[PDB]
């Protein structure tokens, strides 16, 4: 389903340190945001993840809903954040 430009939308719009974020937030379930400077294709770790099955097609769907970023939940998903919560 989600390939790499949706991953790289994800990187686009949460900055580098919110990517990092979303690896704790599929882990340790830290959910913090950060105001910092996003990368144009820098986090490969974001392909990693997602092969590695923390940034998953269902899990990255749930992160980004608990990040709240409207700006993929509704071009990713293309949905409200509360459509998404019914999918999760």
């Amino acid at each position: 389903h989600m390939s790499a430009e949706v991953i790289h939308q994800v990187e686009e719009a949460l900055s580098s340190s919110e990517l990092t974020e979303l690896k704790y937030l599929c882990l340790g379930r830290v959910g913090k945001r950060k105001l910092e400077r996003v990368q144009s294709g820098v986090r490969d770790l974001l392909d990693i993840l997602r092969e590695r099955g923390k940034l998953s097609v269902g899990d990255l769907a749930e992160l980004l809903y608990r990040v709240r970023r409207f700006d993929l939940l509704k071009r990713i998903l293309k949905m409200d954040r509360k459509a998404v919560e019914t999918h999760l």
